[PDB]
């Protein structure tokens, strides 16, 4: 048995795994086997192994949060865990274990390994202690760019023959935030991006976050909208309406439908030294959407341009505090 959860323990086996999310997997190591009639020594001469196979081009394992312990959480001592970046980078020894087990690994794997196999024979496989090993991988932050999915494999090793255990299947949104300009509140209104936008006149930045997907394995705990625009053309009034891009479904069962304007859920630091403006969502807020609904917002900057010239504008959508830039648009006076 193999299975992904997330932090606080529910699991997310085929979920949507945002960039920088962390995939908290629990092997089940069975000893139940050895029940059965086999010698201490046919067991002890093999040893006691499992294999993880991670995704090194999605994930990066953490470390320090591997560990190993009983079905009551008693941590278990005396289990190594040694990271390869390839079978041929890995020693003979391990090598030939995984041959011997009928193993084939892609890339990048770990080995997991009793010290003393005498010892872990006497203290956890004769008791008939079987064991889980939690093995959290975290999503890299660019992959959020690219997405796609990925997949985690693992095997048991007893008296040295490999069984594979499920494979857990997980993928990675491609957020994709988008900067248009207008003069109009209204979604459907003509995008300036590319023309000339009169001297004086008020406008829009229309900033539409990045797509969450429905089935997502964590709590939304940031969506912000980070905008430090050129103030050698444009200055922020102070105003601006974010409104939801889709129907949102809330833990309660309440949908929000398209459109709704969530400026009240949201709020707004504004440095006017350098011309910045992030708009967040309030934590609050965010908690009470649905893991199951899919969540996007959008959000219009109101503002006005004060001199002559091309200017670009990009902002930057973050998404539990990971920065995702959308396209730079352009307009001329
Ligand atoms: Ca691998
Ligand atoms: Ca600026
Ligand atoms: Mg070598």
């Amino acid at each position: 048995a193999m299975v992904n959860k997330n932090k606080e323990g529910l699991n997310i086996d085929g979920k949507e795994v945002l960039a920088g999310s962390t995939n908290y997997y629990e092997l089940t190591w069975d000893l139940d086997q050895y029940k059965g009639d086999k010698s201490s020594k046919e067991a002890i001469q093999n040893g006691f192994y499992y294999v993880d196979d991670y995704p090194e081009e999605a994930l990066d394992v953490r470390p320090d949060l591997v560990k190993v312990a009983d079905e009551k959480g008693n941590q278990v001592s005396g289990v190594s865990v040694q990271q390869y970046d390839s079978l041929e980078a890995a020693p003979k020894k391990v090598q030939d274990l995984l041959k011997k087990a009928n193993i084939t690994v892609k890339g990048a794997f770990q080995l997991f390994s009793a010290d003393n196999p005498e010892e872990f024979y006497k203290q956890y496989v004769a008791t008939g202690t079987s064991l889980v090993i939690t093995d959290p991988m975290t999503v890299k932050s660019e992959f959020g760019k690219t997405g796609g999915k990925y997949e985690n494999k693992a095997y048991q090793i007893d008296f040295g023959n490999g069984y594979a255990t499920e494979v857990v299947v997980n993928n990675v949104p491609k957020i994709t935030p988008k900067k248009d300009v207008t003069v109009s509140l209204d979604p459907t209104s003509e995008n300036l991006d590319g023309q000339t936008v009169q001297l004086y006149q008020t406008f829009n930045y229309r900033l539409i976050g990045g797509l969450i997907p429905q089935n997502h394995s964590e709590e939304l705990e940031d969506y912000s909208f980070v905008d430090d625009y050129d103030q050698a053309g444009d200055q922020y009034t102070g105003n601006y309406k974010t409104f939801s891009s889709l129907n949102l479904t809330m833990k309660d069962g309440s949908v929000i439908k398209a459109g709704t304007d969530l400026t009240s859920q949201t709020t707004a630091e504004t440095d006017a030294t350098n011309g910045i403006v992030t708009v967040r969502f309030k934590e609050d807020f965010l908690q009470k959407i649905s893991l199951d609904s899919p969540f996007q917002a959008e959000t219009y900057l109101q503002m006005r341009r004060i001199a002559i010239g091309t200017f670009e504008n990009t902002y930057v959508n973050t998404v539990n505090k990971v920065a995702y830039a959308s396209n730079t648009v352009r307009t001329t006076t």
